[PDB]
RNA sequence: UUUUUUUUUU
């Protein structure tokens, strides 16, 4: 049994006041653990100030416009105030009202912007579709709230949806029930099993079977062999989900069950996409293996919805499945409507035979509506039994299914709850993407064998809490159990995507000289626009600007950067017409402000059409994703005051590690000298005649000159 | 040295 008691939680979330900017005990994340109670004392805490912090996000940022309640019925359940709730349903269809969101409910008539209002914290416990109305079950906390007297039935109540809280009580279940699991041990301590020395033969093997490097072929077989967590980190380009579905392939290798999990959507899509190609046992034979994703169709690929349970059951349930009845009905009344003034015609004009075929006509009408009528009142019975089926359905397809592809927190679904399922092995995508808690989730299922494939050395999880960040809330379980045991764990070392060039300073200065580049990547990176100078592999531009606040004071914009990037994007356009460009260039800057400001100018000047030949987003949006040509706005030009959140190496390696053929990097040296790194990347690109300085708008604006000829040669 | 930034939710 792994459903824990969700009563503390709930209370203390709902024992808030909304209106603070932004308990307990917060303290640091020690490497190791000596029992679970230890754990839940260092994290529990942690859980709340990041939901808090989430929750104060999302009140300032929520637009959910409010709606009028109508109070049907209050009751006590356990320590809480339980009240029922009429809602329209097409209110509860646009807002989205489900089990489990958090609200506010008041008396007034806005909100969100009236503290000295009746206000109440509430959470929704259950809605029920009736016919053109929905009975929300909304509880409260029934220990200090206002509202309380007013919540008479019949009161009117304004609601406004603010957040949900299903991942942090998914989380919170983790947690829990973490006493039980399989691999408590190895959470605890952070110990990751030992690395395995392979002969080089067996390395060879695995090598010519799977097409692998040596590196990869080691991280395979250690995931095969080792049991426990096995670490595998991938530096950008390295083949991370190559590696993974060869690994797929290699752990069926008997069979012919497997849990791959991700924290976002984007990178199970991508699994499930990859493992539908098929995987290939070490006999060497081929596969089409039974891959199946687990979340709703909103969330999920258009590409992956033939193999998403939900999709698969609703299409199995359609086969097997009143409304004539009532067309009947319309039918047979239309026909007494037509009968009745006739037959009242033929009685007022003393009609013998015609009034009594019209009456005998009349009669039969009433017959048939009144058996119409009757089978209209004859279920719930066909309801039970139609869930039961689906229950049935789901069960028989996961039977079936070889491997799950699921996010962290859906791998935690109630579903499971009412489903015999176990997961011996289970693989974690982004490892060093998710908050440990997150980690925890997809091993209540009997886990003793999981296998995390990250890498720290690029952005961490996201905590919203600077407090809970500080105390070390952003570190993922790979991250504790690498710097505990960093022997252990298995370096992909050879990266297939970065010009030489451009992945020369990212590994010699974040990857301590250990990521080299694989057979003959300058020459498949070698494109026709490299023979002018300033379109070459990597270069830094030298934009001289200034910064400024974003609309509303959201964050920064540099205009002069974003007019010196549209150059760019002029004079290489304009230099190199006959190159086909659609989805082959992307712009990247780590603030949002700068970003809008980069999509609106290339509108502005190219149109809408604009946004399908370049990749505009922000350096977090970027991580996983990659592109031909990365232009790279740096924003940051006060020369005091430091450079913000670019002081962050992870970051900066994100952000210079998206590009295959071509890196431009914009940035105004006198402020992003004050970086260290920063400062080491405009060094390197000046000592190697990769940087470029004065008036940057005049070099771009006539075609620029080419690379020598003899450089060309070599 | 003024975090302003990202995942998650049947
Ligand atoms: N041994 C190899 N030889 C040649 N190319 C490889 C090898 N391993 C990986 N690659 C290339 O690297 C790519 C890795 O893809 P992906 O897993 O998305 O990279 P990342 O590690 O950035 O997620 C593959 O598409 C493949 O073309």
């Amino acid at each position: 049994r792994l459903i824990p008691p969700m009563d503390v939680l709930h209370q203390a979330i709902l024992e808030w006041d909304i209106f603070h900017e932004g308990g307990y005990r917060c303290g640091n994340v020690s490497d190791t653990y000596p029992d679970p109670y230890s754990y839940k004392q260092t994290f529990f805490p942690l859980l709340i100030n990041e939901a808090w912090r989430s929750f104060v996000t999302a009140k300032d940022e929520t637009t959910s416009k409010p709606f009028g309640i109508k109070v049907l019925s209050r009751m006590t359940v356990d320590k809480f105030m339980e009240v029922t709730a009429a809602v329209p349903a097409q209110i509860s269809k646009d807002r989205g009202l489900t089990e489990g969101d958090i609200v506010i409910i008041s008396k007034g008539e806005d909100p969100l912007n009236q503290p000295q209002e009746l206000h109440c914290l509430s959470r929704i416990w259950k809605t029920t579709y009736k016919k053109d109305t929905v009975e929300v079950v909304y509880r409260l906390n029934a220990k200090g709230n206002q509202i309380l007297p007013a919540l008479t039935p019949g009161s009117e109540f304004q609601v406004v949806k603010i957040t949900n809280m299903t991942t942090i009580e998914r989380e919170y279940a983790a947690l829990e029930s973490l006493q039980y699991y399989d691999l408590m041990d190895e959470i605890l301590k952070a110990q990751p099993s030992p690395m395995l020395t392979f002969g080089d033969e067996a390395i060879k093997a695995v090598m010519d079977n799977y097409q692998l490097n040596p590196g990869q072929a080691r991280a395979i077989l250690n995931a095969k062999e080792n049991d426990g967590f096995t670490l595998i980190q991938g530096p950008p380009g390295t083949g991370k989900t190559k590696t993974i579905v060869a690994m797929v392939g290699c752990l069926l290798t008997g069979v012919l069950k497997l849990l791959v999990c991700a924290p976002s959507n984007a990178a199970v899509d991508e699994l499930v996409l990859r493992l539908k190609a098929g995987v290939k046992t070490m006999n060497g034979t081929f596969h089409k293996i039974e891959v199946l994703r687990l979340g709703r169709s909103d969330v999920i690929n258009a590409a992956v919805k033939d193999v998403t349970l939900d999709e698969l059951v609703k299409a199995r349930m359609d086969a097997e499945l009143r409304d004539q009845l009532h067309k009947e009905a319309g039918e047979i009344k239309a026909k007494l409507a037509e009968i009745r003034p006739q037959l009242d015609a033929a009685r007022l004009s003393d009609d013998r035979a015609s009034a009594m075929k019209l009456q005998r006509e009349f009669d039969e009408l009433k017959r048939r509506q009144a058996h119409i009528g009757a089978k209209i009142d004859a279920g719930n019975t066909y309801a039970r039994e139609t869930e039961i089926k689906r229950r049935q359905i789901q069960q028989e397809i996961l039977d079936k299914a070889q491997v799950l592809c699921a996010t962290l927190s859906g791998s935690g679904h109630e579903m499971f709850k009412n489903l015999n399922v176990e997961f011996e092995t289970v693989i974690i995508d982004e490892a060093a993407q998710c908050v440990e808690l997150s980690a925890l989730i997809p091993l209540k299922y009997g886990c003793n064998k999981c296998i995390l494939v990250g890498d720290p050395k690029q952005l961490p999880p996201t905590v919203l809490s600077q407090s809970a960040a500080k105390y070390g809330y952003d570190q993922s379980l790979f991250v504790r159990m690498q710097k505990n045991h960093p022997k252990d764990v298995h370096l992909l070392d050879m990266q297939y995507r970065m010009h030489p060039e451009i992945s020369r300073f990212p590994s010699k200065e974040f990857y301590e000289g250990l990521l080299q580049d694989g057979a003959d990547m300058a020459r498949l990176r070698l494109q026709p626009w490299h023979q002018s100078v300033l379109l070459g592999p990597y270069r830094f531009f030298d934009v001289k600007g200034s910064q400024e606040r974003g609309p509303k004071n959201q964050s920064l914009v540099n205009e002069e950067e974003v007019k010196v990037a549209m150059q760019l994007y002029m004079r290489f356009r304009s230099d190199y017409r006959d190159i086909d460009l659609t989805g082959k260039i992307g712009i990247i800057t780590p603030y949002k402000a700068q970003l809008q400001r980069l999509r609106q100018k290339f509108v502005e000047r190219y149109g809408e059409s604009i946004t399908e030949q370049i990749e505009f987003n922000t350096t977090d949006a970027f991580q996983g994703r990659e592109c031909e040509i990365i232009i790279f706005s740096c924003v940051r030009a006060s020369p005091t005051g430091g450079i913000g959140f670019m002081t962050d190496i992870r970051r900066m390696n994100v952000g210079l590690t998206r590009a295959r053929s071509s890196l431009w990097i914009l940035g105004d040296s006198r402020a992003l000298v004050q970086g260290e790194f920063w400062a080491k990347l405009i060094e390197d690109a000046k000592q190697r005649d990769r940087y470029t300085n004065g008036n940057i708008m005049a070099l771009l604006s006539q075609p620029g000159p080419r690379v020598s000829l003899e450089s060309l040669a070599k």
